């Protein structure tokens, strides 16, 4: 625990053995929010034993990474017991995750994105349908459950080649089973008990114990298999995988799961607190509604072209992602003794870059707490520090789905907002406040009514 006073960064004082943690008890965003004001441009502190660095310096973010990630900072910080879902790129090492990197990244270009718009075409006509339903009623919503029936249909097609059609099951086995993967939470006996004696994990591992449920593990297991099985018996995420067959029958599996996951969390996620934040902000809605009308006049089909075309959308998009980054953290593991920009950082120290404190920092954000999507406007953009500002991470390692993402979810915005309007209701949280897990989620589902345009 002597490390940081050592190195001369400040910090919050460590229990034996504890490190900091106790300090998360109000979530990693309140803590990270606390160290940054109070410490300053750098502050260090324990994990359990293990030594987190933070950084906030533009330039040395870029050099941890952008210019140094293959020499310095290539992986993320060790997660375990992990059992089979080691082959996962986004935990994978070295050059095992160099390879992987090149093999999917062709999933995402433009012209793949191009091909995706008529295939999520389909399951936009299910999601304005099933709204209606609720808009008729007058009931209330769980944004959740159909923006995330909506990411699983778009994920599991635009990947697989398959209609698991979940927008029409509201007991669809790809979403229960998927939900019940994250889930872990503050101060879990597991995973507490793990942080602090991170030397159990390897007995863990030989016991064949794991974070994942074998239930939910199973499952997926199975339906990917099924999926490769249909593709054989007759290009995109799946096909650019067979081709390799160099995948194991095991990595296949392992890769897809962290696609499927991601695409059904992270999306849903992020739609919620956009739509929450239109609905809190009904002046932006309208405004953003008279652009979808412009750009696409008497509900005109959305096109990749027309995508690009709505700067206000991207705005909105963008300011909700600086308000909401749901990684909160980014973080890469030293390799060996380096000093960047004038620091010694030694080997083996996690280096961490606090995105959802920086997205709020004072510094280069006038009024950090408001919700104004004047920020990212073209003629307001070029002040932003694109270091500071990184929902989706930077460098070699940033978020692989980036850009099918941010279409998706433009995607179905624009066939939700081309049809209906959006209040907030009684059951509807206000403020909103965020729970203590992993990635960033509200506590208590996001609840709104809709309302029909016009007439
Ligand atoms: C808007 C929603 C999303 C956000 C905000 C987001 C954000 C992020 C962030 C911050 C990282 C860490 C990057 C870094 O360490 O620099 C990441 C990594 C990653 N994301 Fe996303 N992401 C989103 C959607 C997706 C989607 C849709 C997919 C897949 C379809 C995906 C797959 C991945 C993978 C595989 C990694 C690990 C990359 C690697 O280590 O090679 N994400 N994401
Ligand atoms: C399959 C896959 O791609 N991944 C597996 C899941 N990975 C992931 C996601 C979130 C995450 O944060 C987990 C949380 C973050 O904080 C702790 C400790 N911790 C682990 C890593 N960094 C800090 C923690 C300490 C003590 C207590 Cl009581 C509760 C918790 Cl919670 O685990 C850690 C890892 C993301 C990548
Ligand atoms: C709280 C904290 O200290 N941290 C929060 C989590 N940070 C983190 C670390 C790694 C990371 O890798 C991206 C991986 C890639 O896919 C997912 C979902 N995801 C999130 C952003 N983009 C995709 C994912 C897939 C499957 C499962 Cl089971 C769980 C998760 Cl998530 O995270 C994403 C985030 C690490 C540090």
């Amino acid at each position: 625990h002597g490390l940081f006073k050592k190195l001369g960064i400040p910090g919050p004082t460590p229990l034996p053995f504890l490190g900091n943690i106790l300090s998360y008890h109000k979530g990693f965003c309140m803590f990270d929010m606390e160290c940054h004001k109070k410490y300053g441009k750098v502050w260090g502190f324990y994990d359990g034993q293990q030594p987190v660095l933070a950084i906030t310096d533009p330039d040395m973010i870029k050099t941890v990474l952008v210019k140094e990630c293959y020499s310095v900072f290539t992986n993320r910080r060790p997660f375990g017991p992990v059992g089979f879902m080691k082959s996962a790129i986004s935990i994978a090492e070295d050059e095992e995750w160099k390879r992987l990197r090149s093999l999917l990244s062709p999933t995402f270009t433009s012209g793949k994105l191009k091909e995706m718009v008529p295939i999520i075409a389909q399951y936009g006509d299910v999601l304005v349908r099933n709204l209606r339903r609720e808009a008729e009623t007058g009931k209330p919503v769980t944004l959740k459950d159909v923006f995330g029936a909506y990411s699983m249909d778009v994920i599991t097609s635009t990947s697989f080649g398959v209609n698991i059609d979940s927008l029409n099951n509201p007991q669809d086995p790809f979403v229960e089973n998927t939900k019940k993967l994250l889930r872990f939470d503050f101060l879990d006996p597991f995973f507490l008990s793990i942080t602090v004696f991170p030397f159990l994990i390897p007995i863990l591992e030989v016991l064949n114990i794991c974070v994942f449920p074998r239930e939910v593990t199973n499952f997926l297991r199975k339906s990917v298999k099924r999926m490769k099985e249909s593709r054989l018996e007759d290009v995109d995420f799946l096909q650019l995988m067979i081709d390799s067959q160099a995948l194991s029958d095991l990595e296949l599996v392992a890769q897809s799961i962290i696609f499927i996951f991601a695409g059904y969390e992270t999306t849903s996620s992020v739609l919620s607190f956009i739509m929450y934040e239109l609905a809190t902000h009904p002046d932006v809605q309208q405004k953003l509604q008279e652009e979808i009308d412009a750009v696409l006049p008497n509900k005109a089909p959305p096109t990749y072209d027309t995508v690009l075309q709505m700067e206000y959308l991207d705005m909105v998009v963008n300011e909700t992602l600086r308000l909401f980054p749901i990684a909160m953290r980014l973080e890469r593991v030293c390799k060996k003794d380096v000093e960047i920009n004038g620091m010694f950082i030694p080997k083996g120290v996690v280096v961490m870059i606090p995105s959802y404190a920086l997205h709020r920092d004072p510094k280069y954000w006038t009024e950090p707490e408001k919700f104004l999507p004047e920020r990212f406007s073209k003629k307001n953009k070029d002040n932003i520090d694109p270091y500071i500002y990184t929902p989706f991470g930077s460098g070699p390692r940033n978020c692989i789905g980036m850009r099918f993402a941010l279409m998706n979810m433009k995607l179905a915005l624009i066939r939700v907002l081309q049809n209906f309007s959006f209040k907030p209701c009684k059951e509807t949280q206000i403020p909103l406040k965020l729970s203590l897990g992993g990635l960033l989620q509200p506590e208590k589902p996001v609840v709104l009514k809709v309302e029909s345009r016009d007439g």
